[PDB]
Parts: structure tokens; C-alpha cells; sequence
């Protein structure tokens, strides 16, 4: 479902507005859909010189796809608070009786001065669901390769080992990298390791962009003559079909590790996960780490993650990019490190040359 | 089901071995599977000087499987012809109470010295679905691309136009020509036709086949210098895996259609075979021809197709080979040449040169 947070230091006024055009309420909202509606009922204690609990806020806010703010008077520190955390944690944002008539009309107005979308209450629901839709997050869709990276007449070089998908096959981001290159008038060549050098010597242009498997990256590194030739692999192409900055950005922190520090495999026969990642990070680092396995279907609760010093998640679990990015910024919020086993992995070997697209 | 013939002179000594080990009767035989057993009862009123009656035979037989000769007495001009229109149809067969001890022993090596297995009656049945599992065609698979066509280190190159496989994803011939070009250690290049002239000019090597779509083979041709590179495409690869010497065989008696000839169109939107190929078809030969237009799912009866000069099987409609080879061996065996929309297409423009595999 789609999680937006009702915010506000009134109270009354603030369960009247919910129950409007019809705790967590589940109800069907047009056009967005199903969605449920959690109020902050621990929040409505205001805080010193009439703050808002900012700790105990984000330990609620931290998985809100949007937010409203409901308010009945003008902005007081509380209305300014919940703003900024709305901002820091990038939640996007929509402001909202018929008392102090053309007040209403000017606090639409003052509440519209800080930066943002205001909405009047109405005791007009038309435009809640239709803001709602407007302010969510896009298709947030980015093409499987560097959209400056290949362009017409380009050679790419897909690199296969010994392939995984069935008798007269490929595995899908084989194929995919071909046709994103033909889409982009490029040229694909697939071969294997063993006829590499061969094709480096007897064809005329320069490979682009290098493709192949976490498994004989270090073959290739040696097959291609220099730094001048981009190379990457299959796996960091699709780890790239998620947050590939931020996770980059997290497997560094591998070194930061300390003795004790909790480290998450999320998942959901002796996989790579649940055994030999767990030796790999404390033969690296040392450390006595101790790790919590989540095999669940979705992101687990607070409760549950909150002290971890990384969180790794699987690699090819296949969700929709939209559902893995609601769980890198929970991640981000939160403040926990996160990346995937395939980042990990290259990371322990030759990560850095596999970064080709740059920031 | 599976096919099986049941012929021979004898009518109540016919009838009774059918019924052993338990018209047409379908029942399960190990390790066969499910078959269906008809026997020859218009068959059975013998002919002038012993003799079968041969039409009437080849009317019954073409739709076999495999065969089965019951015989009570010693080999007569009528066990001596069933024997050869089996050989003649290629149809494999097996020669089969206890009268006349140790003749026949005799009898099963009297009918063994005419080249074929002979098993005896028993009134044994275990060695009777064994036999017939033995002389049944088998796998008769071929490689997607030719056996010596493609060797470790030879560059193949596969030219689409504009795919018609969702974002993403390459059509299945496409992949399958990766994947066989792989298999065999020869480099996969694919490129549009667009940018073909330019990896032409720029790599090294000499291409051993190259690929490519009904649509742009003439933009091919000329892209291709000479015929010293041999071009072919997509369609008559998977036309080759069916029946391509028995269809090029078949598209050449086009010329051979006179006023009046059936030409019957086996399919199974507007779509090409009901209107786009008959018109093509009389436009290219100039004879009043008619057409019937056979949409079932499997093969018709003979009184459906008797008579036809010729058949226009259906190019991409996925079946089984062997259960396409069954409707070549069916076409072959009734003398009406058969081909496919892919041969027929090909044939209009440019085939020859489609045919890199030679016989």
C-alpha cells in the first residue's frame, strides 16, 4: 500500500479531517489507489517551547511515501518542525472548520509562502487524492545503461562464462544490455573470454563499454590492454537498476566496522547470504560482528533493524525499482548503510574499476 | 497418439493377436505410451494373383507411425508387398498360434533374411512395445545453425530491423542464433542494418554467416560485397528446423501450377496465408487457381487434402519438429509437395541465396 502521515499538534481537528471523504485507516483514494492513513497520536504531546518530539517524529516518519500537515491556527514552531523533517527526509508534502473566513484564504497563502502546496479544509476533497498523485514519487525509471554512455556506432562488449539460463538461451541482462545498445544504435558483441584478445586484435574500434560476469572480471581486466577501455560487469549494471550511489557509498563503511557491530543480511541451500557473506565481512575486517537475517517479503519494522551498522540486501530478488527505492530511503532516513550482495562481492575485489558511470 | 498399422492376409488370426496384451483401439503400451491400433479390413479382400491392393494400401499407410506385418502361413506376394510400401514410406516396421513347432522358429528366420525384425506369437507380448519404441524415429534434432557451419573463433552476425519483442528482449530466433554461435566458440556480433556497412569496414574478420530478417535481406545483399559471404536469414533457420530440403524442393513446382490446380493453405486478422499468399500466388504465376483454407489443430483427413498440388504449412506455429516432421513424412508420402510461408516468401525474392547449407 501507500503509507502518507498525518501530522499536526491539534487534535480534535486533526481526527475530523482523516475521517474526511471516506491508528491506521486502509481506504481506496482516487487516482492513487489503496492507501493507509496513520495519524501521530504520540507526536500530539508537544514538546519544549512548543517543538515537536524531532527524534520520536522521524522514528514514525521514516517510511511515509508522502505527508500532511493538518493545522488549525498559524505556523508555530511545531508547523516549522515537522516541515524541515518532512524536508530532510525528502517525504514530499501537501498543507492543510470554515472559521476566520478570508483568514482561511490567507493562511492558504502564509502556510504558501514557506515553499510548499497548501490545500484548504472543507467542512474540495477532489484535490487531496489529485495533489497526492502529483507530489508521489514518478516512474523513477532509468535505462539500463548510462544514457550518455552508449550512443550510434558504438561497439559493446558483452563477456559471457558458462550461462545459466536453459539450451538455447541467454540470461535476461545479456539480452537486455543487447537490445538497450540496439536502441541506442550501437553495436553488441557477445563472446567468451577464451576469444577476447582475438576480437581486441583483429576488430578496428575501441570497445565503449566492456561487459561481463563478477567470475572473470579479472580475466577481462587482463584481456583489455588498459584503464582507457571501460569495464563493468552484468551484475553491477543491475545492481545500477536500483541505488548504485548510495550502496557504493555504503560498502565502504566495511572498514568502520568495530567489534559487536550488528550487520543485516535482508533476503527473503547454504545461501551466499545467510553463510558465506557473513565469513567473508569478518575474515576482511576482523571484527566480531554478529549478523540478523531477515527473510521476510517486505522491509521489516523498526524495531527489528534500528542499531545495524549495514544492511545488505539480496541482489537479483527482483522487485519493482519503485519498491526497492522505498527501501534504500527508509535505509537513508534511518541513517543505516546500505548495499547488496552484489556490491559487496565486487567490492572485495574490483569494484572501483566497475564504476565507469560517474556522479 | 501414436500410429500403428496392423496388416496382413489373415482376418481371424488377425483379429486375434490385436486383442493380445491389452477399427481402432487406443490403449497404453510400456514404454510407447499411448497408442491407437487400426487394422486393415478393406485391406483384407486380396487381390488379382495374391497380390495387395497397393492404392488402396498407400491410402491406409501414409498416416503410420510405425508397422506391423501378422503372418500365419509362409511369405506370399502379398506379405512381399506390404513389405515394400512400408520401405517405400519409409514406415518402420516388425514382422509377427504355436502350429507347426520349430517352423516356426523357422518362419521367424524365413521372414528375418528379408532384411527386418521378426518376433514371434505367442497364444512374448513384453518384447512386442520394445520392439516398436526401438524402431520409432527417434530425438531427430538438429543444431539450430549448420553442424560445421560455425567453428571456435568465426564471427556471425545477426542484422535486425525494428524488434517486434517487448522493451527489453530480443526475439527467440535471435537469441537462440547467440546462444547455438556461443555454444559452438564463435563471436555473436549484432547490429541494424543502418550501422552494417561500417562493421563491415572496420573489424577484421570475414563473416562465415551472417543473419538476418525477410524483411531487409535485400538491404543485406547489398551491404554484403560478394557471395564469397555467405547471407541467410532467420526465418528459413527456424524453417530449417522442420523439413528445408523437402520445402525448397516444393516451392520450385510454382512454376508447374496450371489453370484449375488447389493450392491448400495449412494455418490453424487478415492474416497472411487466408489473403496475402493467394494473391501473391496468382499474381507470380498467372493460372486460375483456387485455395482450402485447413485451420485445424492437427493434420486433415486424406478426403480433405486429395487432389492438392500443393500445401502452405504455417511458418512460426510452434510445434513439436517430429510432430511437424509427422505432417512432412504424411505430404511426402501422398506425393503432394509441401512447403511453408517462410519458403514461399523466400522463394518470391531471393532464396537461392538463403540456402548456405548444401545437401
Amino acid at each position: 500500500r501507500r503509507y502518507i502521515v498525518v501530522a499536526g499538534r491539534r487534535n480534535v481537528g486533526k481526527s475530523s479531517f482523516m475521517n474526511a471523504l471516506v491508528v491506521y485507516k486502509s481506504m481506496e483514494l482516487y487516482p492513487v489507489g489503496p492507501v493507509t492513513l496513520v495519524d501521530t497520536p504520540g507526536l500530539d504531546d508537544v514538546g519544549e517551547l512548543g517543538r515537536l518530539r524531532v527524534e520520536k517524529a522521524r522514528r514514525v516518519f521514516y517510511r511515509a511515501d508522502c505527508g500532511i500537515l493538518v493545522t488549525d491556527s498559524e505556523p508555530t514552531p511545531y508547523e516549522d518542525d515537522v516541515v524541515n523533517l518532512f524536508k530532510e527526509m525528502e517525504i514530499p508534502f501537501v498543507v492543510v472548520i470554515d472559521v476566520l473566513g478570508e483568514k482561511a484564504e490567507e493562511l492558504k497563502g502564509l502556510y504558501e509562502s514557506r515553499y510548499e502546496a497548501k490545500v484548504l479544509l472543507v467542512s474540495g476533497f477532489d484535490d487531496i487524492g489529485k495533489t497526492i498523485s502529483e507530489i508521489l514519487p514518478g516512474d523513477e525509471e532509468i535505462p539500463y545503461l548510462g544514457d550518455l554512455i552508449d550512443g550510434g556506432d558504438l561497439v559493446i562488449l558483452v563477456v559471457p562464462i558458462d550461462l545459466g539460463a536453459p539450451k538455447g538461451r541467454l540470461i535476461m541482462p545479456q539480452v537486455h544490455a543487447i537490445r538497450e545498445a540496439l536502441d541506442r544504435e550501437a553495436i553488441a558483441l557477445v563472446v567468451k573470454e577464451r576469444e577476447l584478445r582475438y576480437v581486441m586484435e583483429n576488430i578496428g574500434m575501441k570497445p565503449k563499454l566492456v561487459i561481463t560476469d563478477s567470475q572473470v572480471v579479472m580475466k577481462v581486466a587482463s584481456d583489455v590492454p588498459e584503464d582507457v577501455e571501460l569495464t563493468t560487469f552484468s551484475i553491477v549494471e543491475s545492481r545500477y537498476r536500483g541505488d548504485l550511489a548510495y550502496f557504493v557509498e555504503s560498502v565502504r563503511k566495511i572498514e568502520e566496522l568495530e567489534d559487536g557491530d550488528t550487520v543485516v543480511i535482508m533476503e527473503g541451500t547454504e545461501d551466499i547470504g545467510r553463510v558465506k557473506i557473513p565469513r567473508w565481512l569478518v575474515n576482511h575486517t576482523g571484527a566480531q560482528l554478529n549478523f540478523k537475517v531477515i527473510a521476510g517479503k517486505d522491509f521489516p519494522d523498526l524495531e527489528e533493524i534500528e542499531g545495524a551498522k549495514l544492511i545488505i540486501h539480496c541482489g537479483g530478488c527482483v522487485l519493482n525499482r519503485a519498491a526497492m527505492m522505498r527501501r534504500v530511503r527508509m535505509a537513508k532516513r534511518l541513517g543505516i548503510p546500505m548495499t547488496n550482495y552484489g556490491v559487496t562481492i565486487s567490492y572485495l575485489h574490483g569494484v572501483l574499476d566497475r564504476a565507469i558511470r560517474p556522479f
